[PDB]
Formats: structure tokens, sequence, C-alpha cells
């Protein structure tokens, strides 16, 4: 199983393969590969439509296919302009927040 | 078991196939296979039996999102070759068969 | 006139409909069940029988087997009044199927 | 809008979340916690609990569906409670996730001053 492919699928959640596809958008990988099977279809469709949401990738390509019966769906998706300062900014702000909150939690604790 | 009953999506799959197909055969140059949200996995099913059975090729996939929101797939597809050839020997058993 | 939108409006119908007919022919209580993404449909299934007042529901029980597949099961019974509402519905199918004979005869015109 | 003791299964969070809320509702207190959801989310809410029953943490006490309007939607609630063992249960996953946060605080604080 390839870096830049994402499987959607119930041991995780599409929270989880909208971040690991922005990660890996953001560290290196030119194209994500998401796909998934059968009944995680939608999911697929949800974890790329939650990046096009939010203005992170653009599609590129969607296959169907039916592999060794399984139906399969692939959406290949790359960064879309402003990709690295919309990342960038949410990184910032994320680690903002860790911070006032760790800075509050010791301060409670004193 | 008589008394039981199994709602499932079987035959909803194999409607939309046979829907599909009679309007290529009705001059249709092009068939919008869509669905929204959980009904995305069987219409990406229904096109995937359509393929199977050599009737359709798929000329385009698009996603999109309207407002929980709701998702949408869009499959267009087209006859393949050999189509009429294949639709009447299908036509031509189920009418055997009735 | 291109565009084939699939969805489960009419499987819906299908279970209902076969759910009325099993209770009718000496079914006493009828089991209705659904794997995964089919469960929200057999929830709507009797929630469209309930509307009807044509079943009650008498137990609803999930379960799960081997990703995992969920399942449940709701057993619905007749309601008080479903006879008199089953064969109200049987004369109105065949007054309708008899009007599309006739109709199917004189367009031959 | 809702009691406190009410998980609403939806898009704006995940089964694992739905599964933790539930556990730590029934810890601090609640008798029992009441898992519901809307129309296509209804197979969500479903899983929900049974994750919860294959860690033998609750058990169903009562499950009912219903229409409200919106076309109209159909909604299930699922009533759970205790299950016999859950504080033991939920005490050695309690203490699983702190085992495991000081073995990362630990790990990053070391690595920091190499």
């Amino acid at each position: 199983r390839p870096r830049n492919s994402v499987r959607v699928g119930y041991r995780g959640t599409k929270f989880l393969f909208v971040d690991i596809t922005k990660h890996l958008l953001h560290d290196g990988e030119k194209e994500v590969y998401v796909s998934a099977l059968g009944g995680a279809i939608n999911e697929a469709v949800s974890v790329v439509e939650m990046l096009k949401d939010q203005q992170m990738v653009v599609v590129k390509k969607i296959t169907t296919s039916r592999q060794v019966p399984v139906d399969k769906i692939e959406i290949v998706v790359t960064k879309a302009d402003g990709f690295d300062a919309k990342y960038e900014e949410q990184q910032k702000a994320r680690e903002a927040k860790r911070l006032e909150k760790e800075k509050n939690e010791k301060e409670k604790a004193t």
C-alpha cells in the first residue's frame, strides 16, 4: 500500500482521512489516491467533499472499478491554489490553541 | 423463513440497471446515473453491473455537495460496442423464459 | 429525461407491501430485518407501516455479525382494524387494474 | 435543546467520540444514556451501541423508532445502561489512557533533551 493512498474505511473516521490527506499533500506527495470499497464508497466521497469545502484540494480523476463482488471508487486529489497558505494558517491556529490550553492547565495546577 | 422480510438493495440495483438499459436502447446517447448520500454506493454498483454486462462505458464521474450536508455522485454512461446485439440477446432470453 | 436517480423510494414500498401481504396471509408476526446501510430503510419501512395504522411494533433488537456487519430486527404484528383496512386497499387496487385493462383496449384508436 | 444524557449520533462527530461520550456520561452519574439518530445516521447509531456491547460496557434497555418532520424524517432511540462490571472495565480503560499519555509526554521531553 503506497504512501499516497488513503483507504477510507470503518477502522477510522472521515476527519482522520481528511487530516491524513492534508498531511500527505503538505509532506511531499504531489497527489493523494482516496479509495474505498463497497459501503464505504460514499464515505470516501464525504472525505473529498470536506477537502473541497475547505478549498484545499482539486479533484484530478475519479474512477470506479470492481476488484477481487466488491466495488471500488478512487478519487485522485492534488493541492488547490492557496493550499500551503491555508494549511499553515490552520497549523498556526492549532498550535496557538494547544499552547494556550497548556499554559492555562499549568496555571490551574499551580 | 416465510415470515422474515429482509430489506435490501438487490432488487433496487437490478431495476436501475434495467431502467438505464432501456433509455440507452430507446435513443438516448448518454444516461446520467446519480444518487444522494447513502445511495452513492448502489449507483456505483449499478454502473459496475452495466460495465460487467458490457453494456456501457463510463464517460465522466463528478461529485458535488449541497446543503447535514448532502453528497451527490453523477456517472455519465454511454453505449458500448455491441450494445444492441447484447440487448437483443437479453430480450430474447427474457421473452423465452416468460 | 436522460437522468436516472438511484434511490430507495419504491424499494421501501415493496417491503411495506410484502409485510402487509405476509400478515394478511396467515403470519401472526413478520420479522423486518436489514444489514448495515439498509438498517435505515428497514426503520423507514416500519414507520411507513405505522403511519398506515397497519402494524404495531412488538420488539426491536440489534446485533453484530462478522468489517463487522450490524443487524436490526423489528417484529411487527397486525394492528387493530388491519383486516378492515387491507380489504379496502385490495378492492381499490382491483378497481385500478380493471380500469388500466379497459383503458388499454380502448386505446385501440 | 437536548438533555445531558442524550447523545445525538450525526455527522458532526465520529462513532468513537459518541462511544466515549456515552461511557463518560454513565461513569459520571447518569443512570441511562439515550443514543439517537436521524434518517441516514440511524445505522451509525446502531454501530455506536454495538461497539459499546462488544466492550461489554452497556446493556440495551429500550429501542424505539419514530417519525418527525424536517419530507418526513425517521428516528431511532436506543436507551443504554451500565452493564455488570462497567466500572471495572472503564477504570482499566482510563488507566490505560493515562499510561499512554504519560509515556508520550515523557518520551517527547526526553527527545527534546538529547
